[PDB]
């Protein structure tokens, strides 16, 4: 482990909306495998179903397309057809309140899932502890 084990409360029974406090965008996985954020709560690609692999590890999948969130070798996020090693994220509590997601495969480099105020996703290496971009609040759908 290169990371703490403070886990957020909550379960994966129902799908969720990953709201990012940085710009107020919901994490979105488009059909063409593109990943970004939108403030449109009616968007049909922001409904995400989380599932646990091992305690504290999750998959984040679009309930609309079935694509799995994943982060590539350059730290770029994209939607995957099937759940691979790049699709696993460490879901942790942050600042005693928010949820953060670290790429399991790139955990040693502290690459996080994150959204900029303009709604575009952050690239792995550009993320780090302390940023508001990495802070998420799961909301019911």
């Amino acid at each position: 482990h290169h990371h703490h084990f403070n886990l957020p409360p909550g379960n994966y029974k129902k799908p969720k909306l990953l709201y990012c406090s940085n710009g107020g965008h919901f994490l979105r996985i488009l059909p063409d495998g593109t990943v970004d954020g939108t403030r449109d709560r009616s968007d049909q690609h922001i409904q995400l179903q989380l599932s646990a692999e091992s305690v504290g590890e999750v998959y984040i999948k679009s309930t609309e397309t079935g694509q799995y969130l994943a982060m590539d070798t350059d730290g770029l996020l994209y939607g995957s057809q099937t759940p691979n090693e790049e699709s696993l994220f460490l879901e942790r509590l942050e600042e005693n309140h928010y949820n953060t997601y670290i790429s399991k495969k790139h955990a040693e480099k502290n690459w996080f899932v994150g959204l900029k105020k303009n709604g575009s996703c952050k690239r792995g290496p550009r993320t780090h502890y302390g940023q508001k971009a990495i802070l998420f609040l799961p909301l019911p759908v």
